[PDB]
């Protein structure tokens, strides 16, 4: 063990087993995961290469293989536990996304929900043992977003009982479904349902696109990958362009709605719940590589003639990574309740769910995006090389950002219903829940203390009605100027996103705050707090303005908001590796040399290196054609 | 022409033709740079394969067979100016780095200017036909920022007239040099000199690494790839473990201090000055792609009846890439400024340049960082494909924070400088220069006016120095150490650089506005300097509502002027990224290209991608019930 990890480790001020209790929610869940975990670990079916040193078309190919084996193994090992599957599948594939993820997430519990009797004859067994592999394609070339513009046609032909699918533009072309690309010979595809003469909006049809067995194309099919990304080289990310391709009546999906042999028509909240955890868990690996490779790394001067101290040791450094580490914790703390609030949900609550899950979604996805290339940039030179584990990490995850609902998207349904729970308020209406700060508008004599985690929660409360106000009144001049909802609202886009931001941040504040109290263990409810603490007051420090207007704060309490964050600095440093470590990320799931558990970087790292692609042969075949 | 692109165009309010005459400078100088991208664009030695569909190994011998074409192309077109040397270099290499970059930009010309003529005549001419290619091995596994912590020694042997090469550590194996790893086959290595018993301190040394001919590594050297990087594949950044290895004291480079046959010892400005112009062209760029796509992009409803508009017509996509767009401008013109500063003074006031240099590479190249990311996440899932051209973009410039200066490194050598004037100002004494304002240390900002908003900025950079200035000295007392004060007060003093620089960048834009002789052009740039000011103080608003510099209610009004300035550059948006004159081989987008014919060029881009070269991967066998 580097003896500087063995010093942080031993003066911790707390046990970090007991907070990654805290993190899995019992001491039983860390037992079991580290289960799951070590049987992964140690299972020859589950190892390959560093993945750093393969192709595109060799990662996709390992991945595909986990993803047949991962199935096979938990089916084995009767894994059905939800948090079980996750665990497994997320180890598994060390954090990279998996190819199956379509099959296994959409197209089978789609057909278990939806399928008639014959559906579930032809195609449940199948589905299940993986002879039909399928993926969900709705998005297009032309169309991601606004999916009533999608242009695939499903077109009736009484005369013979089939649907004819139809690409009828290059707009048209399905674009970007997991699993469309090489590895599906099914697909759920949505399209414009024309019967008769009518077209009756978007309805989903099972369309197989490749022979089951020899895996090529059907007649009229043109399905293939849409090139290479910035991440996901593992996803087989597809096009599928239909030529009036026939399909069976009795493959539309027809549990709402229904085709009669005639003709004759008769009449994403879970995903971005979980992608608060996803990125919770992405900024805390960033969090641990940094904050470890910070303890190992010694460089510069402090007291001239003394030795270089560890970089960690520079408060420009503890800036850069403290606050992000605070961060990390307070989005585990969102992430839990998102996940133990969706549960409990699953009516008066699918709005406030929607405007909730669609806000934090946006809100930590953009947040841990920005916090991982911090942490990159803070590993200096190495950060950059493949060894740190955080380029792997950022591309892997910036997606989240752009996919699943468009982050600016997101938090214009958070405004919506802002706007909505301030006009009843405005009506003499009650609102419940997360905008419940909403009823005590001064419209419809308090000073901060910046120890107070409920204080603070407060000022954070105070800072997010002001801006939907801000919002509300700006939206309301520019209906009564434009005489256009549609336009007011495009005008005031930017305010209704501020406002959104603003009530997200108080919700994060408010989870973390509320958490403190249920922490049984003394040492770590201490250190839990000074992370609450610097995430609140850093939030401040950062956005003075919109506590220094409408009197929140005032300019000397912001001073000593900048004061203490720098004290708060002073005391997270001896506690700083032994907060990462509680978060249990094994080396192979951080996929990092510099942020390594027993901080042996540099032997580890020639080595790295000298295993690379490129050291294969001493003289690349490039030499031989330079001039001379 | 994509008929959308067609209509912006058409719409503009000045003629992007002569903005590109104020952005190179001249006519002469456009003219001139386009016949030189004419000259490679015309060639089909400098045609390959599309970089994205290739390996890393491809890739390299990709960039390595261009960059030896590119030299014999240059001397072939007697191409010796060096900013037409830049301008054939960029070109050639599409944005991407080059792997000779030390060879001809450090080997020959240190040979040139440092060698002996025995030296000269040794290394200069294989060098020059790249018989020899070198490179410069500073960096270690274990030191990058504290060159004087490096550990490879130079040991003088008197009895053999050798100097001993030695990596005794794994941390000091030399670490990232380009080049190093397998395209040269000699080294100029930075060593701990070592004569008679006493450390003379950091000398260089030309160490061959490789048998010229077989390029076979050498007795005692250990050389390789430092493996995969976020970006750079192009690069052999690579590492250089030597054991004991012995090279002639004629070896040593002795210009300014020698070791005599019996072992007798006797007695990175410049490249921060082009990342500056570099950041301006890479976020220029992102920029060019991401305005061209979302005019072309058509996606969701305003009016609930009417088509889809393009998404430029939203204000939040506006939001996002307008102030960039005023960013890549103000940019432009700081880096010219750099340019012909860095120029006048390098041939009294090194002080102020290193410090002004340190600081905007540092404040210029972080803002591009952020810009760039701004502008592919703005073009939604397209811009997350390699079809967008943006991943590469960002890639390959972000290692500019990082290299060639730590940019918080960067940002504290300023802060020394700022540190070092208010401390002259408060003992009497008067400053000159970017920090004459510090000599000042009733008065209502006009948000219509850049010379009224370069006040603005001027009082915030004031009280921000003044704020480190304050807090460090109370640190000195509270401490009894001055190196732990300039820690603990390290984050005001990188915040107080960060606000100088800001407030440079404003005060360069605001003055080139008064030498725009073009009505038009004068226009549209003073709308991007208004919109570049008012979004600096609207995202920083708490550095103007203290120390009294604006109210609450100016902050209203700057948030009102943002807003009708987004407006106000919407239909000059398309021809001001037009204006960079970039060609879609330089920009390497589907979704940027001049004629905005995205979808179709898509399509094919895709089907010729690598995944493709077969209908069934070779993996579907493991896919079986």
């Amino acid at each position: 063990m580097n003896p500087d990890l063995r010093r942080e480790r031993d003066s911790a001020s707390f046990n970090p087993e007991l907070l990654t209790h805290i993190l899995d929610g019992s001491p039983e869940k860390t037992r079991r995961r580290r289960e799951i975990e070590n049987m992964i670990l140690n299972d020859p079916d589950f190892q390959h290469e560093d993945l750093n040193f393969l192709t595109r078309s060799q990662r996709y190919e390992v991945a595909v293989r986990k993803s047949a084996i991962m199935v096979k193994k938990m089916r084995e090992f009767g894994i059905a536990d939800p948090d079980e599957i996750m665990w497994f599948k997320n180890f598994v594939h060390r954090g990279r996304p998996e190819p199956l993820d379509l099959h296994l997430g959409m197209f089978l519990p789609t057909l278990l929900h939806q399928a008639t009797a014959e559906q579930q004859e032809r195609f449940f067994m199948p589905a299940w043992n993986l002879e039909i592999i399928g993926t969900y394609a709705q998005t297009e070339m032309g169309h991601g977003t606004h999916l009533r513009g999608l242009e695939t046609t499903a077109t009736y032909d009484p005369e013979t009982q089939e649907f004819i699918l139809n690409s009828p533009t290059v707009t048209s072309i399905k674009w970007w479904p997991g699993g469309l690309g090489k590895t599906s010979n099914h697909a759920i595809v949505l399209a414009q349902l024309i019967t008769k003469g009518k077209c009756y909006g978007l309805h989903a049809f099972i369309v197989p696109i490749r022979e089951i067995g020899t895996h090529k194309p059907l007649p009229g099919i043109t399905v293939g990958d849409i090139g290479p990304k910035f991440g996901y080289d593992e996803i087989d990310n597809g096009y599928l362009k239909m030529d009036n391709h026939r399909i069976p009546r009795e493959n539309m999906l027809m549990k709402y709605a229904q085709v009669k042999p005639d003709g004759t028509y008769v009449k994403m909240v879970f995903v971005r719940s979980f992608l608060v955890g996803e990125a919770a868990r992405a900024l805390s690996k960033a969090c641990t590589i940094a904050i470890r490779y910070s303890a190992v790394r010694h460089q510069s001067e402090i007291k001239p003639g003394e030795p270089e101290p560890q970089i960690l040791d520079f408060q420009t450094q503890q800036y850069k990574l403290f606050p992000l580490l605070a961060t990390a914790y307070a989005f585990q703390f969102v992430g839990a309740y998102m996940k133990e609030t969706y549960h409990r949900i699953n009516l008066s609550e699918l709005p406030e769910l929607h405007a909730l899950t669609a806000g934090l979604k946006a809100f930590t996805s953009w947040t841990a995006n920005t916090g991982i290339e911090a942490c990159r940039m803070a590993c200096g030179g190495h950060g950059y090389s493949h060894c740190s584990g955080l380029p792997n990490i950022y591309v892997n995850f910036t997606p989240s950002c752009t996919f699943e609902g468009e982050n600016t998207v997101m938090m214009l349904q958070t405004a919506r219903f802002l706007m909505k729970s301030y006009d009843q308020v405005h009506s003499g209406k009650l609102v419940c829940g997360m905008v419940s700060y909403l009823n005590d508008l001064p419209s419809q004599p308090t000073m901060v203390d910046i120890n107070s985690p409920e204080s603070l929660t407060e000022a954070y409360k105070l800072r997010a009605a002001r801006l939907v106000e801000i919002a509300a009144k700006n939206l309301q001049k520019e209906v009564i100027h434009r005489k256009s909802k549609e336009v007011a609202w495009n005008l005031t886009s930017v305010d209704l996103v501020r406002a959104s931001e603003a009530h997200c941040h108080y919700v994060v504040v408010k989870l973390f705050s509320e958490k403190l109290l249920k922490i049984q263990d003394k040492a770590i409810q201490a250190v839990l707090r000074s992370l609450c603490l610097l995430y609140s007051l850093y939030g401040i420090s950062q956005n003075a303005g919109d506590f220094l207007q409408g009197s929140i704060m005032t300019e000397p309490q912001i001073t000593q908001v900048n004061q203490r964050v720098k004290e708060l600095l002073t005391l997270i440093r001896s506690d700083a590796v032994a907060l990462v470590d509680a978060f249990d990320f094994q080396d192979v799931t951080l996929g990092s040399v510099l942020g390594r558990y027993d901080g042996n970087v540099y032997e580890n790292l020639f080595e790295w290196a000298k295993n690379s692609p490129l050291n294969k042969a001493e003289v690349h075949e490039s030499y031989k054609h330079l001039k001379s």
